[PDB]
DNA sequence: TGCACAGGATGTATATATCTGACACGTGCCTGGAGACTAGGGAGTAATCCCCTTGGCGGTTAAAACGCGGGGGACAGCGCGTACGTGCGTTTAAGCGGTGCTAGAGCTGTCTACGACCAATTGAGCGGCCTCGGCACCGGGATTCTCCAGGGCG
């Protein structure tokens, strides 16, 4: 359509003057992992003990 | 003389034959069950067109949202007294057993108006249209209507 062209570029315009597009930088916290793979031996430190 | 006893003279729960009421079982005539013919009403499709959306920038306005003062009205506390709450004896009248009736409730033939079912006309009622006089909104101005400050009065 003639609509789908404008309301295409109106994203490209809103990155090239700003980064307007959600302008969204991560923090760059670390990662998640949950593991902690000593935990599961945890138990067995326990029966041992 | 004062006293215990042996038997009659009354009660009383106890056990037995007896009187309603309701559950249980055996029928036969107006119901249902079912078989066949008709057919128009229901399931299915081919355009269609028509108002209803798609996505989001800005500019501006009217409506929504917040913020504080305090004024009056919701609301707690408390005393009063008369208005029902509670308890007696005394009365009028419904409950109930039983009775003589009837006049209206209730099931059944007749036919006869009289409304169900079906062609032919049309005209009064419905789709379409295009105006103007009543209607929408607001100024001008008079009128009322409430708000606040003495002050004459306690």
């Amino acid at each position: 359509n003639f609509m789908s062209i404008v309301n295409c570029l109106m994203q490209l315009r809103k990155v090239c003057n700003h980064p307007n597009l959600f302008e969204v930088r991560p923090i760059l916290t670390s990662f998640v992992l949950e593991h902690c793979v000593a935990s599961d031996y945890k138990d067995v430190e326990r029966t041992l003990l």
